[PDB]
């Protein structure tokens, strides 16, 4: 299985990666989050973490 149902540590990376690139390029973000994929990365953001 993946690294649990998301963690603050993993989320912290997404936050920065989104700030760096943007709320897109989920392939690039996933490339860094070796474990998750475009769907998970996108979902995590377009649900709760959506300051954008």
């Amino acid at each position: 299985l993946i690294k649990g149902p998301w963690t603050k540590e993993e989320d912290q990376r997404v936050i920065e990666l989104v700030q760096k690139y943007g709320p897109k390029r989920w392939s690039v973000i996933a490339k860094h989050l070796k474990g998750r994929i475009g769907k998970q990365c996108r979902e995590r953001w377009h649900n709760h973490l959506n300051p954008e």
